[PDB]
């Protein structure tokens, strides 16, 4: 029938029955199973002599088995089946206990802290790759509804990172009775049979008054909000993506009221969530649904201590009836604790809270939630070391890696600062050596960021002619702006030692510079190579107070047109052995004042011309005057004198 | 009198008294009003057939109303006047109890959680405003001793915002039993009637024996210090601002013994506040005295379980009496818990604690640990859009938009860290539309800080000729610096493919380069337009070993002053039609070797003077010879041979 | 012998003995003593009319002395002597009582808060410093493993640091009866009587079922793990250092089970620490040893309430008997409470529970949360003033001194992050007087990283040209990089106003100037001082369509070579006054049409060499023709016409 005439508890250790002769000694027969946290056994012998220990040979690493039997239900179907952790002894006044605590078939993923990082897998895969690796059978699991492009495990225990995958794609962190891992959706809370049945026909009906020894429900209306929000931003297109979920119905709850009425009861309201990274419009729809789950799980609160029955198991459903006009209905069991003890029959504690532990306390071994001191809340920034730089993009993205959290941990592409803009601008790309400052996105490890390479051993700067800092004074000398090399640009200011100041923009051999000195104000284009400038419409209109053209072994001027000299004064056209004019043209002479032709070889006046001395006044003054032609048309006959 | 006779509960449900029939089943009345959280009602009727929720037609939202009613006292004045919130049934074993919550008339400020930004608003009017947002209808507000800037409202639950806010300005929010905010002072502890009184003719004496059914007061010197200092930065003047408060007083407490005693007895301690940032002095001067009112806060801690009066109200003045040495005097009530129930009279526990909320639980639900996540204490860095660039003082300061924040809060000027120092720096300002990387002071949302620009898809950075990686090694080959524009400064390195070295100047047209090529040693000064080299004492000594001018259509010398063209070997003067040296002065012409003046079409010899040929031979050897004048002063006969 | 048949407890306050007629009025003794909290007295005595503290005259700061009296054992060895601390009354129905709570001297470590940073300096001289400046004499001080270089005290009380370094070198703070401060390494377990031993005889020695009233043992594997690593950085060589050490055995615990049962029994997996930050090999191996002990002290938790004895003093051995299989051996205590109230006799509480607080609740006052709110861990980012610019290494590196911190501490090195890399790179290093953003490592304030200076008031004297934004639309126009002092580079680009655009190589005083102006296609090289272009294999090919070379008052040109004035069109080379050619060699001339020499005054044709004129015609006309020597080789004799 629905209560129990007499109920038993069958514990197997190690795979063999109890001992007929331990039987008798077991008092307590505590269960305390969860979809939140592994549950737990507590199995407390009386042991007034002290020598079960030595006798079982039980030690924490053995499999054991608890089953209940109330009536002629249970005999198969083993309630949990565990491993034992630890032990206890009590000599509490009223009896020296010996306790054996145990965990679940999988507790150990609760036991290990990880640091990892998954590319390109769902979030279904996560959980068969990690539960296998921890030696737990796989049951069923459910594929999520999107997949993810990169998680980081940022030095969490593996239940933990679990379960919240879990909390985010709105699961439910199931482990069953053979000790089977199992990710599966809630189940609805509409199979449960109707409230208005008989109450007496089946194992999933209470009714207030018949088999409800303590019973505290709740339905309150604290923080139900009918609209949340989540958002997020999109790299790829510059945009702020944004998802708006209704918190106004519940597939676990079903009391006749909606959480739509306690929002429209009062005013409307809005919630943000500002905790999380997010990037594509999948993860941002699944951050939106979860919240909305999570804000709609703490409409009804119940609690209920029954005569039970070994059916009783977690994620099923269950009806209220005959409780008042808010309570009917059905909900879906979260926790159970099944319990055996002085004065105590088989007990079922049957307590639905949502994802929530409000099992042992709502605060519980904590203040209501975990706050490690090793977790994912970076503060401020960090070091790392780049491993790549083979961005697809060209933006120069770089992967991490980080040297103070794993060894075989390179994270994702990273946005780097620069001194760009929204039209582009100047890149600083990194080598796949440095060692970098990266600061983190609302301090979540999954979106690291690179602000600039450190300076650290064995990674001196390139030495420079000036030192970093100079004078007593003792101010900044020098403000360099270099490539890795020695390609380089410098500011330079000083009033000692050598007293230089000014800009140079330098090369890597030193052999290309431009100095622009304000220590003697002059402009040196210093080059042990070729030089060239070079126009397009007008030439360098070269000006000053003194001119000097003094190249060695050949100097060539062409103008392939007019070519001018002004001058202003005199022009000393010096040589070294040879003038030389070519017949152009319409060669032509002229001077204001005198007019001479010297030599120190013999002279000629050329020309297959009509040669001629006009003047007001001829004379030879020749020591001889030789014709070797007939003369024509004088005058009169020669005179001396 | 002090004590009473029979004492009742006056409910009213939705604005009606309570049924006739309904009146017997109420069983338990808990009201728990404090200063500094909402008060709560619970009211606990029995209902065993579980038929009260079905007749009542209770639906949260609804207004109820309570008063106590001890002997002729609270017929008016009713206590409180709030909204039924949630509703509870228990089966206990001791009866089916059905159990109605409520809260005050102003719980939904704790309900909504708000983003907002206020700008140029007073405290007092931040919370008239936001009360009024909120449908609360308003008592008394005191107004704020001093105005703000800017305030931001970080996520939070917007009663918490406000309570940070009072407990800023040493202020207390006392919702009035008929529901109306009060933001007011606390009630100066002096004014209160005296301790060597009857302790009869008044209700607001508790004397030690006579009414005082429990006692729990508490006097200690566990953190009590003399004087409390809060330092901030001010910008304006680059400032480190401190005032140092004492802590030797407070208004609240009077028991005969001061802090100031505590502080003298022990060594003299100080404490500095680290957590918030600081801008003028009179937020200083606030932060000081809200910090020494907390301090002096703790000196003592009285908890009294009286008969009771209904005109305990909070923040009242109460005088404790024959008590002993140090607990005499007078106190103003924080908390008071009116309780009927089983075994018990109309019963008033009167708590004294300052701000801490102990009430119930020293650890309340979270063991003192207020760390919501609600993004307050942003870690690390964020992205932001840029939204206003004006800058009222030149500074590159900019206004912030967070894109995963609110649509609607734009932030005030944040100083952008500039690659500049104190006497002068480089500025990059950010266009209008940026994506910039933005870190936090000390974490606060109301002081942020840019860090410098992103790049993110559709902002790619401005193309460039040459890759950003290349080769197999492939390390970094390019260093661009560049405005958004196409205005640049390369600093290029490259072994393979072009093989480009180097510094290059471009001015975004590709036509105005300067190239410091270091893979062929050479300085190249291109440009599709004019060029202009000018100095001022001197002009460019150019050197070398292979000059060339060769600028076509047009090629002009000047000089101004004297010209020399030393050479040193032939010159070459070529020409082509016109070769023709007008020389304003005297010309003179010398040759080492020969000397030849040929023509083409006719040699011509000028000069309005005497002509002269001087020298031992001037033979003709040419052909006819023709003179038009006499030959005069011929000394021999012309003879041949 | 073991048990007790009278006990008392004598107490002295102020250094005289507790009056005759008012130690029957003493109730409750408790005494709460612990190696992770200050001890504490909660002396309880009954004073129905309130007069006690009236007659003792006592002043929290008094010096109290107690002391247990168990048959003849503690006569003259007192227990605690501390200070009264916080005085207490109560009314709880079943008597006045007066309780007067008193502290350890060690409380005024816990009563100090301090901001302060101590330099190379050992732990142990830290806790020296730290104990003499407060007060308290100073016992036996232990010299820990290895020096620190600076320790920061980040706004934290003095306890709490103490405890923290402590724990990092696996010390305890232990406070004897005394009041003597010591810093001592925990005692070995083995140093204990045997678990079999008589039992009566030895006081240390623990049998079930004899003097054991209450026990509570637990052994657990919850977290026990085999090996425990913890991972640094080091700077001096860019090294990955690293950790590994054994978690199998530990001095406290020896119950016939090892930690290392527990680790192989189970699979084998491994812990990080990823909190704090190291930069040696010898702090690295302090965590880990310090790690691996805090996981192995988690094996076992031991409480025992026994019957009591003055000779249970904190950090003693004490030997546990005839429990089980897991629970016999020897224990090191951890904290003792001694108990005397109504209804019973002397009791001491025993618990064993390494360094964890687990005396007080399941989580103290406040578990899992214990984060002062002005805590050690910075988010995001602060402001700092430079206080010193000075390296001995020359890497850029700068002191850092707080001004919203403390007015003494100035920090270590921070190696500033600037755009640099593996093979070198640019560095600005920064002035005194500059203020600089400054982030923070993982948090911790012991390692600040300097980004970049900021701006702020009268702090931008760049005093540039053309304004920062110009405009409607206004984007940004300039894009300015420069050095302290002027020397400046600058990107600017403009449509409106003056209309600059291109780019702009400035000196400090605008003497000296490189234009690469856009706007009109331009290069403006202008310098007010001497202009040098200079080349080493060839000299700037200069070419165009306009060039002009002038320069006022010289020009000097220099071959040392061949020289070619190539020209292809008309050449005027005009002068101011007079004009020459040297004699350099075999100067020549020629002509394709005419050939003139005129001149305005006495010319002459010289030459002291054959001088001779060649044609088909040779017509020399003038007004007369004299010849000053015989006239020869006629070849006919001159005839008119």
């Amino acid at each position: 029938v629905r209560p129990s005439f007499s109920s038993i508890v069958e514990v197997k250790i190690g795979g063999a029955k109890l001992p007929d002769t331990i039987a008798p000694m077991l008092t307590d027969g505590w269960v305390d199973q969860g979809v939140n946290v592994p549950a737990a056994f507590r199995l407390t012998f009386r042991d007034p002599y002290h020598r079960l220990l030595g006798d079982l040979n039980v030690q924490f690493g053995t499999k054991v088995v608890i089953t209940p039997i109330a009536d002629g239900q249970g005999k198969n179907n083993p309630l949990l089946t565990g491993e034992v952790t630890g032990l206890e002894t009590d000599y509490d006044g009223t009896g020296s206990f010996t306790v054996i605590r145990g965990y679940d078939y999988g507790h150990r993923l609760m036991r290990q802290r990880r640091v990892a990082a998954y590319r390109n897998q769902k979030a279904s895969d996560i959980a068969r790759k990690l539960v296998q690796m921890d030696g737990v059978s796989v049951g069923r699991i459910q594929p999520t509804k999107g997949t993810y492009a990169f998680i980081a495990q940022p030095n969490v225990t593996d239940w933990d990172f679990l379960a919240r995958l879990a909390d985010e794609n709105k699961m439910i962190m199931y482990l069953d009775s053979k000790g089977k891992f199992r990710f599966v959706t809630p189940k609805p809370s509409a199979g449960a049979p109707s409230p208005n049945t008989d109450g007496d026909q089946s194992a999933f009906v209470l009714q207030a008054g018949h088999d409800i020894l303590r019973l505290r429900a709740a339905v309150t209306a604290a923080d139900q909000i009918g609209k949340v929000e989540s958002r997020g931003w999109n790299v790829t297109t510059k945009k702020k993506i944004t998802e708006i979920a209704p918190a106004t119905t519940d597939p676990g709850i079903s009391i006749k009221w909606t959480p739509g009425t306690a929002a429209g009861k009062f005013k409307p309201g809005k919630l943000v969530e500002t905790a999380n990274p997010y990037d594509k419009q999948d993860e941002v729809q699944n951050a939106a649904k979860a919240l909305a789950s999570d804000v709609t799980a703490s409409f009804s609160e119940l609690e209920v201590a029954a005569n039970g029955h070994p059916d009783l198991r977690p994620g099923v459903p269950v009806a209220l009836s005959d409780v008042g006009t808010p309570f009917e209905g059905k909900y879906t069991v979260t926790s159970v604790r099944h319990h055996f003890g002085d004065g105590v029959a088989y007990e079922s504690w049957i307590t639905v809270s949502g994802r929530q532990w409000r099992s042992l306390y709502g605060l519980a071994s904590g203040g209501g939630g975990s706050d490690p001191a090793s977790a994912t809340r970076l503060p401020s920034v960090a070091n790392a070391i780049v491993t790549d730089v083979q961005d697809p993009l060209k933006q120069g993205r770089v992967k991490l890696q980080f040297p103070w959290l794993d060894d075989t941990y390179v994270s994702d592409w990273a946005r780097s600062v620069q001194m760009g803009g929204v039209a582009g601008g100047g890149i600083f790309p990194m080598d796949v050596g440095d060692e970098v400052l990266v600061a983190f996105d609302r301090g979540a490890l999954d979106h690291p960021f690179v602000i600039g390479g450190l300076y650290n051993g064995r990674d001196v700067p390139t030495k420079s002619d000036v030192p970093l800092h100079d004078g007593l004074k003792k101010k900044a000398v020098r403000h360099t702006l270099s490539d890795r090399q020695g390609n380089r640009v410098d500011l330079l200011s000083q009033r000692t030692g050598g007293r230089k100041q000014g800009v140079r923009i330098a090369s890597g051999n030193d052999k290309l510079t431009i100095n622009l000195d304000r220590t003697k104000t002059e402009i040196t284009v210093d080059s042990k190579g070729s030089v060239s400038i070079t126009g397009s419409r007008s030439v360098s209109v070269d000006a000053g107070t003194d001119l000097s053209l003094s190249a060695r072994r050949s100097l060539t001027i062409k103008s392939g047109g007019p070519l001018s000299i002004q001058g202003g004064s005199t022009i000393n056209m010096r040589s070294g052995g040879l003038v030389g004019v070519n017949a152009g043209g319409a060669l032509n002479l002229g001077a204001g004042g005198a007019a001479t032709l010297s030599a120190g070889a013999a002279t000629t006046i050329s020309g297959t011309v009509n040669v001629q001395i006009n003047s007001v006044m001829t004379r030879v003054i020749g020591a001889t005057f030789e014709v070797k032609t007939p003369i024509f048309k004088v005058a009169t006959i020669p005179v001396p004198g």
